[PDB]
C-alpha cells in the first residue's frame, strides 16, 4: 500500500502539511484543551464546596470532641455540583458525536475520568462523577435526618473516605493536565518532523 | 523554494526517518543518560546511608568520596561539552533543583546539583565535636530529609523521562497510523 514512486509538488506538500496541522489541532489538541478546562472548572467548584464545609462542621455533643456535621447542606451542595455538570461534558464542547467517537475519546482520556453518555441520538464523554456519587452515598449512610453528631471514631472514618474521593479528583485532574502537556509536545514534534520534509 | 519542484514519497520517508532518529538522539537519549547518572549517584549515596551503623570522620571519608566521584559525571551531555545556552535549555528541561550549568572550558555541561550533600555537611560541622538521644535524632531528621529530596529529585526525573518516552511513542503512532 506504500507507493515510493508517488510524486508530489513542494507546493502541494506545503498545503497538505498545513491541512494536517490544522486537523490535528482541531481534532486532538483543542479536544484536550476543553477536557482539561471542563474538569478544572468542576474541581474549582468542588473546592468552593470544600471551603463551605468549614461552616457546616462545628463542635458538637456535650464535653469534648464530637463534631456536628450539617449533612443536608453538604448533600445539596454536591447534588447541585452534579447538576451543573450534567450538560458540561469533557468532549465534545458543542453538540454530540457518535458512540464510536465517544468510546475513542473515553479510552484516550480514561474510563475513570470520563463516562460515555447519550444526549439525544448522539453521545458525549461526560465528566465521571463517581467520586461525588461516593460522597453522597457515604453521606446517606451516616443516617440522621438533616444533621448528624459524630464522635471521634465515626468522624475520622467519614472524613478519611471523603478526603480520599477528593484526592481521587485531584489525581484525575493531574493526569489530564499531564496528558494535555504531552499532547502539546506531540503536536510540536509532529510540526518539526513535517517541517523537516521541506528542508 | 520552487513550488513546482517534485519530490517522491520515498524521499519523504527518508526525511521523516532522519527526524525520528534525531529526536531519539537529541531528546530521548539525553534523558536516558541523565536518569542513569543521577540514579548511579543516588544509589551510591544509599551506600553511605546504609553504612550509618558505624564516627563523623567516617562519614566525610565517604560523603565527599561521593562529590569527588561525580564532578566529571555530568547529567548532560554524556561526552564532551555544549554551549552555555544549550546547557541552559536542558537545565530548564531537567530542573534547576537537580542540575547546575557549569563551565568547564571547551564549553559547558549540566552537572549534578550536589547541594543536598553540601547541606548535610553544613549541619554536620554545625553541631560540635557525642550526641544525646534527643539531638542525635534531630540531626538524623535533617540528614534523612536531604536523602528524601535527592530521592524525590530522582523520582521527578524518572517521571519526565517516562513522559518523554510517551511523547515519542505517540509521535511514532501518529506517523504509522496509515501503515
Ligand atoms: C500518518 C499521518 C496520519 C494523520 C492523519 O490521519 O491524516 C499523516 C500526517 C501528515 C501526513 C503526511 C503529510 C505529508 C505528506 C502528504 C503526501 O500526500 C504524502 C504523505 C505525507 C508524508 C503525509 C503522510 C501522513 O499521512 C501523514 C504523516
Ligand atoms: C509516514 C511514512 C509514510 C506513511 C504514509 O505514506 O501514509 C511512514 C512510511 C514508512 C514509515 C516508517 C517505516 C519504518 C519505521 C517503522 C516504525 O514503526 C516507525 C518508524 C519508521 C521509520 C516509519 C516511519 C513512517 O511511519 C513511515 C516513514
Amino acid at each position: 500500500e506504500l507507493d515510493g514512486d508517488q510524486m508530489i509538488s513542494h507546493r502541494e506538500l506545503w498545503a497538505k502539511i498545513a491541512n494536517s496541522i490544522n486537523d490535528i489541532n482541531e481534532q486532538y489538541l483543542k479536544v484536550y484543551e476543553h477536557a482539561v478546562s471542563s474538569y478544572t472548572q468542576m474541581y474549582q467548584d468542588f473546592s468552593a464546596v470544600l471551603s463551605s464545609l468549614a461552616g457546616w462542621i462545628s463542635p458538637g455533643g456535650n464535653d469534648g470532641n464530637s463534631v456536628k456535621l450539617q449533612v443536608n447542606s453538604l448533600k445539596k451542595a454536591l447534588e447541585e455540583l452534579k447538576e451543573k455538570y450534567k450538560d458540561k461534558p469533557l468532549y465534545p464542547a458543542n453538540n454530540t458525536v457518535s458512540q464510536e467517537q465517544a468510546n475513542k475519546w473515553l479510552t484516550e482520556l480514561g474510563g475513570t475520568i470520563g463516562k460515555v453518555s447519550q444526549k439525544n441520538g448522539g453521545y458525549v464523554v461526560s465528566i465521571n462523577m463517581t467520586p461525588i456519587d461516593n460522597m453522597l452515598k457515604s453521606l446517606d449512610n451516616l443516617g440522621g435526618n438533616g444533621e448528624v453528631v459524630l464522635d471521634n471514631a465515626k468522624y475520622q472514618a467519614w472524613n478519611a473516605g471523603f478526603s480520599a474521593e477528593d484526592e481521587t479528583m485531584k489525581n484525575n485532574l493531574q493526569t489530564l493536565v499531564q496528558k494535555y502537556s504531552n499532547a502539546n509536545s506531540i503536536f510540536d514534534n509532529l510540526v518539526k518532523v513535517l517541517s523537516s520534509t521541506i528542508s
